[PDB]
């Protein structure tokens, strides 16, 4: 169980964004059920008041927690992936529009998951903002916690991949859209019961055969981290 709690952005904190730039959910429950709209943007949906300007070439970082502000951000258990998304913020996230800008799974040399170091980074992973149209978009950041992923959701809703999803309102001001934004995937509709890395034991499978959802990250993405920006307790 985890939310947005804001961005930074090159290092500044934006401040709190909680249903101000980020649409958030009621509270910190997962999505599971892959075929519902709750995947789009999680489970409202709806367009928030204000955008946080950025450029092209910037550091945006999501900032997470469970209960309070830079506390354990999200249980031991979750073990998991992290991946990005973009769409334009026009497409409400309907159609073929989300654009993977970001995955970490597993770093085999630290034997850790990107859920474990995203804990270390007290919340916080970053994208580096791409070469894309000056224009509003929606920034998607997903957590797929697979604890309990070894059954389907959809075959038993006790259970399942568990997904902390979170959209950003982000307008990109100065870019040279060198990289203009191609199609993506649904959600819902790009996982389903048998894409890769859905349905997985974390606990008998090493963790090097783990194989994260599709999409494959886009060409134009300009890289990103999980990794700490910024001290909440400071700014
Ligand atoms: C999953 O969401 C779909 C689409 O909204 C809905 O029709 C279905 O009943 C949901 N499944 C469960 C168990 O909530
Ligand atoms: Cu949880």
């Amino acid at each position: 169980h985890t939310l947005v709690w804001g961005v930074w952005v090159n290092g500044v904190d934006q401040g709190d964004g909680r249903n101000i730039y980020i649409r958030s959910p009621p509270n910190n429950n997962p999505v599971k059920n892959l075929t519902s709209p709750d995947m789009t943007c999680n489970v409202d949906n709806r367009v928030v008041p204000k955008s946080v300007p950025v450029n092209a070439g910037d550091t945006l970082t999501f900032e997470w927690y469970h209960n309070t502000r830079d506390d354990d951000i999200i249980a031991s258990s979750h073990h998991g992936p992290i991946a990005v998304y973009i769409a334009p913020a026009a497409s409400n996230g309907q159609g073929n529009v989300w654009v993977k800008l970001f995955e970490d799974a597993y770093n085999v040399t630290n034997s850790t998951w990107a859920v474990d170091r995203l804990i270390t980074a007290h919340g916080q992973h970053s994208v580096v903002v791409p070469h894309v149209a000056p224009g509003d978009y929606l920034f998607r950041a997903e957590i797929i916690a697979l604890h309990e992923a070894d059954s389907l959701y959809s075959q038993n809703p006790i259970r399942g991949a568990q997904f902390y999803i979170s959209c950003a309102q982000i307008t990109i001001n100065s870019s040279d859209d060198s990289t203009p934004l191609p199609a993506g995937v649904p959600f819902p509709g790009a996982y389903t019961d048998s894409t890769p890395g859905i349905q997985f034991n974390i606990y008998t499978t090493p963790a090097t055969s783990y194989v994260a959802p599709p999409p494959s990250v886009w060409s134009g993405a300009l890289g990103g981290s999980i990794a700490q920006v910024g001290d909440a307790s400071l700014e």
